[PDB]
């Protein structure tokens, strides 16, 4: 009937999301800045579980150690007052002009050293605040032109950076894991580690791969026209889905950061189905921007709608999977056979099995329908709640 | 002045490329079939090093063991007559209706067993013909709808298939490596292992990863709007570029398979620069389709142009890298600094280095220009041969 | 509760849709051909209003005048037996190799003359069968390369063709209008008149513009990443929406021709809302392809689902527009003000109105929220039937 | 050999291009603001013909009539000192928060009235400064969500606005024409009049269509994956190319505004070929952004490169068209036949011509090759200056 979030639903929001002032490449801010304390409060009242932050969202850049301390304690007090948690944190290595060519892979060596020190400083803070995941979105790592960046050297520098962060964390005894967030472009012409697959592959080259996973974002993979639930299944299959950023995107264009549920709705349905089915237990984090058309009432409406749409899709996906008619259609489409080993009998028995080749009736096989269209219309009926 | 290929340039072509009859989703064949023997001949005269094949290009489907033998010997004779080599081969697991839901990840278990046997049969043949690389393009592995395919189960099946192929090859003592060819879509709505990064990550989960690399294709990565030279640098960095398919593509749309050099020309320039710089020593294979507007004279013209454009770009990229003014611009943009370790002095010295944070002049750093636009115009002048 | 189509709903299907055999650029047919008579029958039983055809779907190419006549009479008999209508027809100017460079804008003048005669022949037939709309999809009008086609000369040839067709129709006294179907690419690299807007503009240059409108297709505009309901509003605004092709498409890639409702579901919702609101009274034609994974049972399931999804969306859009809370949100977002003239008082009164500039409070204006996010979540709740 | 621009080449630049400070959606300004007077100067020294402006680039928003006057006279003095012209001007209706939902089609009626008054004020100024073209880019006219904007009502409002501007200009006796600049998205989710074709069609509905043309932009049409030279040929064919914005774009993604020549290089070649061939005589205006990686030396380098690349492409396109071998290839591909009327003999003679149908040899026609691949490689050789 209705769909109210509880903190048990693990919904979390970045300070920068509801706090986005509405500045875009062609326009000035349309909303005033939000005090972090005020956001914690408002989010708590909406049913959220926690918030996340960039170092610079919380502690304004160039802050004295003194001012730093005051900012953290007011924040901490808001968290104690509301019961809100801080499950993830990250570093802003993209806004300040010093990062115009990147942080960890900037051509200037002194900038790469500064980016590491800025990062290390905020990992200590995140650990204090209790975060369990440290996200890294290398927004400025990339190029607008081919000669500007040797990508093998840049990958060496990127691995060097993450390996040093891993050494730091292990030597401190910290219980925190890293999650690399890929994005194919924007604000660089091309960004390094453009998709979930590139980040997964990169991780396997690190000195301690087990400390690193991915933080995929709905809109990022869709900016490359990729199927996000598929990319998430691959990350789940690799054991690397450490966090996830949820939002909406209408296709291949600039990253819109629409509220979750907006953009590609069927994709959202299949994503919720997979997360709930796979038992994903991390935060459901919304990395989104209330449109600049909105005032603050529209900001909290947008934030509420993220949660609402997740909870509606979860109910429709559970209804779909629990429907006996759907379970029969799944067997009719042979999903059960997909889950069985192709050749548990082993290579030699396969080579020896004439039914697998010499005597296989390929024409009868080809004639069998997969029945996928009836299955997909049942999924559609369930999503629309039209199961007459 | 001019640009004639020699077999030393390692240019190779699939039988299916120049042999494409011009059938597309809206139209009938516009050219008659080509005899493989005739293609070997014509390609040899154009300066090509070798050819490649799908099992079904060479031996028509459903061929008796008898007919099989005759097809192979005529082919072999053409190769002896011309000096042409066969460096790579692959399996057609996409054309026959039995593969409509996939080969290795078809939901029907008996189809997956047949796909493995069909593959194993052609690996023996490729080894006989001397191929060093066996390519696998899983064109039908994927879905048009979310419920049709559990992607974790499909990845299990895909790993199972490649692991069995690796066991086969090792138990036979064969000297051949596999190269997985990613593609994001077409002819399935979404294909599994959609990009070079997804294939790289997948490989690391196989039982013997060292037997497997990638075969990226220019147009495939551009169908996801990705930067192909970047994806190739990542594959080179991982030690996994085992083969490469060259062609041209105009952006995000159906896969056009234009001749190499057509489509995104600057991308082609940066790709040739990287392959020649990195010392890539594999075949330069053209996987392309002469447009259906063409007769056979236009087919060989198209094939010649692939080679011609590679050789022109190689000369311009070598001229660019050898130009002292470009080498100065590279230092001005700090490419040399990119190649130096960020922190060879180690974590503790970095943490102890006040010049990396406490005393770093971020405002002076931010003010330094990267000089990338002057570097890129030198690259452009060289490509256009306008170095006045 | 449930959603059965009646012939009053004006649902129509091309013979080529349910009759698609499953041939794609990488694969053989997976279904046997369908007899047109059988399709008419099956569609009638599903609740369809009528069917459409290319000349070549009905009368196989190169048919004697004799065979032609027999094909038409069996068809006609099926229509009499079922009550099915034929509201639209079109010409196949894309499949035969003679059309490889186009029909009306082929470089060869004799091919352009043949394309006109082939077209004229089928207009007489369509008129006999009672069609009210003749569609023209110039699938082969275009180029893969810049020098192959002078586009100003091609536009001259295209206008020449349509002007001659208009002269023909007027001199025969026929009551039929033409509808130009744009598509941005596929099967040519770029097709002429790539979007609804280009076709609208072209029409205004014809000798009798009033005889011509557009036949936009859902998937075609989405292949250019465009908003289809917006393009349809522009066509409605121009008085030119003469027919519409419905299907589903997942973003910018090859044209998938998914059943209607699949692909971008929210877009489908906003399209149905606009058609029903604007009083569009033409056929709701499905130009789609049952996936090649399917057997014939899946074909009719796919066809039924097209109708079902339209009828479900129509109910949700009517519920949305009839909801008093939505009507209040529309006024809160000032949709009512959008419909009022900006300056009914005229230019001089506007120039004289100090409240429009000298004394306009721009800061108070900027501060007003548009309230669009709350409106969009009401639309979402209605679509999902979650109006608790 | 080398390629120096002269003011006779009609190269022009917006104040906002070289003056872009480097603010993007994720980052702060990296360059200090430029004084307009300084830009005029620097551009003059580079060989530019003139500059253009938004009202707000020249006169800071909220300026007293007094300050206004001083800004204009310093500007005017710079123009007198350098000989620079001001051929085009436009209005900023996108930056100030008051325009967050649009200018001419904002839902708030008072905002639409203010947008017209702001525009009228700057047309008087542009006319004083001698501009011949007034550009209108409706950057904020559009929506992020379907219910936010009734597009038929918005088109009514947009027509109302342009009709009032036309009445104003005619009643003042001003010699100035308007040029509508389409863009498919960014910064709105979808923008109204998304492509050259939609703007062309819209214009035909205005009260005095002859006062309005288009200002297409390279990167804008490529953001929809469209062929820009094709769109320009259609605009030329309609007599509506009144101005053009040149830059570079790498495919379908955020609008990059790269210098001209960057992005799709072959497209740039075919565009220059068409403009020079068609005798386009308007300004060659660069609407581009020097990358934020650059300091001011890189800004002027980027600006110089725009001009340089145009002049190099113009030389290669003229060489291509003047090459007797290319003129023979054009006849071999039947470009000459494309330019001949299909049926100058008229409808009745066509219907009576048995050679056009009854006796047309379709099989011999189909067999003729179009020879486009050889033609395209000649175009490629010329572009690369490899005409051995
Ligand atoms: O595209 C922007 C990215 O989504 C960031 O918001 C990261 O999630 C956090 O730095
Ligand atoms: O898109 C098609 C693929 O490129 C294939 O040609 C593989 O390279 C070989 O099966
Ligand atoms: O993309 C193919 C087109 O949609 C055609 O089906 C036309 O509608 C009819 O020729
Ligand atoms: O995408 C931004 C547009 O190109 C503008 O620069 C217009 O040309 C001028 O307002
Ligand atoms: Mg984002
Ligand atoms: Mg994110
Ligand atoms: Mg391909
Ligand atoms: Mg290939
Ligand atoms: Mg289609
Ligand atoms: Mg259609
Ligand atoms: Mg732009
Ligand atoms: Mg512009």
């Amino acid at each position: 009937m209705n769909y109210q979030p509880t903190p048990e639903d693990r919904f979390t929001f970045g300070l920068w999301t509801v706090g986005w002032q509405g500045r875009d490449p062609f326009g000035d801010a349309t909303r005033r800045a939000l005090d972090p304390v005020e956001s914690v409060r408002r989010l708590a009242e909406l049913g959220a579980h926690g918030v996340t932050f960039h170092d610079d969202d919380l502690i304004p850049f160039g802050s004295s150690d003194s001012e730093r301390e005051e900012h953290v304690k007011r924040f901490r007090q808001a968290l104690d007052d509301t019961g809100m948690k801080v499950p993830m944190a990250t570093t802003n290595l993209f806004t300040h002009p010093v990062f115009k060519d990147g942080g960890f892979t900037a051509n200037d060596r002194d900038v790469r050293r500064y980016a590491l020190r800025k990062t290390i400083r905020n990992i200590d803070l995140a650990v204090e605040l209790g975060a369990e995941t440290y996200v890294a979105w290398g927004g400025r790592e990339g190029a607008e032109s081919g000669g500007a960046k040797d990508v093998r050297d840049a990958l060496d520098r990127m691995k060097e950076a993450f390996d040093l962060l891993g050494e730091y964390v292990t030597s401190q005894g910290y219980d925190i894991r890293f999650a690399i967030e890929p994005k194919p472009n924007e604000p660089r012409g091309d960004i390094l580690l453009p998709t979930v697959g590139h980040a997964l592959a990169f991780i396997e080259r690190l000195e301690r791969p087990e400390l690193y996973g991915v933080n995929p974002e709905v809109g990022h993979e869709q900016m490359a026209g990729l199927n996000f639930p598929h990319g998430i299944a691959q990350a789940l299959w690799a054991g690397k889905l450490f966090h996830i950023d949820l939002n909406g995107q209408n296709g291949i264009k600039y990253d819109q950061d629409l509220r979750f549920g907006a953009g590609d709705l069927r994709a959202a349905f299949w994503l919720v189905d997979l997360l709930e089915s796979a038992g994903y237990s991390g935060p459901r984090h919304f990395d989104f921007k209330p449109p600049r058309t909105e005032d603050f009432d529209g900001v909290w409406a947008s934030a509420a709608g993220c949660m609402r749409n997740y909870l509606i899709l979860k109910e429709r996906a559970a209804a779909f999977r629990a429907d006996p008619e759907v379970q029969e259609a799944l067997r009719a489409s042979r999903l059960d056979e997909l889950a069985r080993p192709t050749a548990a009998d082993g290579l030699q028995a396969l080579l020896d099995d004439r039914s697998a080749f010499e005597e296989f009736d390929v024409d009868a096989a080809a004639a069998r329908g997969m029945a996928f269209e009836r299955l997909d219309q049942l999924a559609m009926d369930h999503l629309l709640g039209a199961r007459g």
